[PDB]
């Protein structure tokens, strides 16, 4: 039988052009093998559909059937209710339950109600041949291995690790600081944090601050941390300056920069080393926008919902994503198309090997946790505040934090 379905995306301008044919590949798929079933697409920029056109849509209890999603609140709201489709079933079915690095920013009491398309995760982008000058061979695999890494760039007298967390950018150092206490204690720390079940104060959470502090202390990283912008630490490494730069995945374009970046030719990509407790393995990272579906729909709906999940969410069509537009896959495993440049093939084997992914902490707290974490990394970095004195201020807030609901 018949079915017209209204596909909202958000790839109208010209430089997701091939995201845009990408799923008109995808569609075009679809209405092949469900015959009957055809799908309207209907491209609006992203902002006005995220914070106009959708949300005025759910108001009236009238989505379309398939539409760009957020996770958090806005999928918090529209779940709650009533308007988007529950689909455990569905990726059960598909044999999809397993196959996403991240679901959690779709998850409403146990319930996915999203599926996200692509993320950004957070490692070294680091200069290979400052690295070769330094006499290190190949990535460091481990912390003892990052240390002395580290110790040889410095006997050069090479900046090891460029950042700038200077005024308003203590969140710059928060990515670095994040997954190191990921590495010292393990992703279950943060997600207790929220709930009173660990505590920033734990000694292996402590490890991590002291193991950030030191960093610094010794020169590693760049002295000049907190007199610099997050955009001056990112120019430091691209203009050759530094070593390497632990930065998310999004500041790819501005190291590939046509007229801006040096190191184009000669840059690699590692995950964070291990340090061999809990978190051995892992990769930071965040999968927020995708598509969700509307919950009101016939047998016939939900059917070709079913097959276009089914052809758009592979391997191949993550894949395609990467290799062309640098797009970051959300879903576990996917190889990098052989045309890919280097650095994206870089990022994605760093990301496609890794065990699993965790969220950055950002997403487990509250705002207030959040900004005071950065304002004390800053005095961490800046002698003003020792390791100590910031996780109890930090589970001060937190206790705080928690209070406000319960």
């Amino acid at each position: 039988d018949s079915v017209s379905l209204t596909l909202r995306h958000i790839n109208v301008r010209d430089t997701a052009k091939n995201t845009l044919a990408l799923l008109e590949k995808v569609v075009k798929k679809t209405e092949a093998e469900v015959p009957g079933a055809t799908f309207k697409l209907d491209g609006v920029e992203d902002t006005v559909n995220r914070d106009v056109k959708l949300k005025a849509e759910m108001a009236a209890g009238k989505p379309p059937q398939i539409f760009n999603l957020f996770g958090g609140a806005d999928t918090q709201n529209y779940a709650k209710a009533g308007h988007l489709l529950p689909l455990n079933d569905i990726l059960k079915e598909l044999g999809l339950e397993d196959k996403f690095f991240e679901l959690r920013e779709f998850t409403v009491d146990g319930k996915i109600y999203g599926l996200p398309e692509a993320g950004f995760v957070e490692g070294f982008y680091y200069n290979t041949k400052l690295f070769a000058d330094a006499g290190i061979t190949s990535a460091p695999k481990t912390w003892d291995e990052f240390t002395k890494a580290l110790e040889a760039l410095k006997a050069k007298n090479i900046t090891p690790i460029a950042l700038g967390g200077g005024s308003g950018d203590g969140w710059a150092i928060n990515m670095l600081a994040n997954s190191l206490f990921v590495a010292t204690a393990g992703p279950e720390a943060q997600e207790g944090f929220a709930k009173g079940t660990t505590k920033w104060t734990d000694p292996a959470v402590l490890d991590g601050f002291k193991r950030l502090k030191d960093l610094k202390d010794k020169g590693y990283i760049d002295p000049n941390v907190l007199g610099l912008k997050y955009s001056e630490g990112q120019a430091k490494f691209y203009t050759g300056q530094a070593a390497m730069l632990f930065d998310g995945s999004w500041a790819t374009s501005a190291i590939l920069d046509k007229d801006k970046s040096t190191v184009k030719d000669n840059v690699g990509y590692f995950r964070f080393p291990n340090i061999g407790g809990k978190g051995d393995n892992l990769i930071n990272g965040g999968w927020s926008n995708g598509y969700g579906f509307s919950s009101h729909l016939n047998d016939a709906e939900k059917k070709a919902v079913k097959a276009f999940i089914k052809n758009f969410y592979t391997l191949e069509i993550q894949g395609e994503a990467l290799g062309r537009d640098n797009r970051v896959p959300s879903m576990k495993g996917v190889p990098t198309p052989a045309e890919a440049a280097p650095l994206t093939k870089a990022i994605g084997e760093a990301q496609a090997s890794a065990k699993a992914a965790f969220p950055a902490f950002d997403a487990l707290v509250q705002p207030k946790v959040k900004v005071t974490l950065e304002q004390s990394v800053q005095e961490l970095l800046g002698g003003q505040l020792t390791p100590e004195k910031l996780v109890e201020k930090m589970q001060k807030v937190q206790d705080e934090a928690n209070a406000g609901k319960l």
